[PDB]
């Protein structure tokens, strides 16, 4: 936790100073790209996403979200979109406290926090709502510079990705007070809106994963099935993306989140 906390603090300083020093000694400017990402950040309310809905190579890997994004970005020039497994309540989750989860890693490694911290309406809505289902609100963050690898090392050459920030329902907090089918409907509606936003913004290649299946305690078979219904068997997004990677990095024994996605896809 202490090493992650230190890295998080360094990233915040970097975003303030607008440059960082790579291991070679190269000083890398990022202010322009960060400012662009912030200025282009958009909050989508549920009903706007619903409007977007009125209008493929599939891989499962043990990659982190960022490792998959970096691989895809090196292979072609079209900007990749990545799903941020978001906190409903804090931009970048607990990254500044040294918390260890997917969003926190994104926030330690990129300009994502500068984008999300600029959308207080998203977080205020959920704070007032006080409901663990959260909502279909989504933050779209274009061209966010990514400048660390999985180990926290600064990159000689940063790359840019779009992020889609949407919180999965906190099934852990809900317990058995909603049915499997109710949660499935919430997941399907929300995932459809994530995909609609990605497509709306011209992203043909996506990095998805075990959304909500860690701290939020969702069932990875159900989350994998949710994406499958949308992307496969003549679903609404079948054939609409060029490349979808389910990058599932699961350090628990048996890597069960990854196993569930591998089984389905
Ligand atoms: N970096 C990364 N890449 C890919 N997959 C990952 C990664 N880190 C974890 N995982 C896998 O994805 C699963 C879900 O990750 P998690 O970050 O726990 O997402 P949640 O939606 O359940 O939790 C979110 C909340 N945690 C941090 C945020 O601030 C949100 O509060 C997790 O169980 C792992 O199997």
């Amino acid at each position: 936790r202490h090493s992650r906390r230190a890295i998080a603090a360094e990233t915040v300083e970097i975003l303030e100073r607008g440059r960082y020093t790579a291991p070679s000694g190269r000083v890398v400017p990022i202010a322009d790209h960060v400012a662009q990402a912030v200025r282009g950040t958009r909050l989508y309310r549920p009903e706007k996403l619903a409007v977007l809905l009125e209008g493929t190579r599939i891989e499962v890997t043990e990659e982190t979200t960022l490792a998959a994004a970096r691989r895809l970005t090196g292979a072609a020039g079209d900007q990749v979109a990545c799903l941020n497994f978001a906190s409903a309540e804090h931009p970048g989750g607990g990254f500044l406290s040294g918390a260890h989860a997917q969003e926190e890693g994104l926030a330690r490694s990129s300009g994502l926090y500068a984008s999300l911290r600029a959308v207080p309406q998203f977080y205020a809505f959920h704070h007032r709502q006080r409901d663990p289902l959260y909502s279909d609100h989504l933050i779209y963050s274009p061209g966010v510079p990514v400048f660390r690898d999985d180990a926290g090392r600064l990159l000689e050459e940063p790359y840019r990705v779009a992020f889609l920030t949407s919180p999965a329902p906190n099934r852990r907090a809900i317990g058995d007070l909603r049915t499997v089918e109710e949660i499935g409907r919430v997941l399907r509606g929300r995932a459809a809106k994530v995909l609609a936003a990605a497509r709306h913004h011209g992203h043909r290649r996506l990095v998805l994963g075990a959304w909500g299946c860690g701290v939020f305690g969702n069932d990875p078979a159900q989350v994998a099935e949710t994406f499958a219904g949308l992307l496969l068997d003549g679903g609404p997004f079948a054939g609409r993306f060029a490349h979808v990677v389910f990058a599932v990095w699961d350090t628990a024994p048996g890597a069960p989140r990854h196993a569930a996605f591998a089984r389905r896809f």
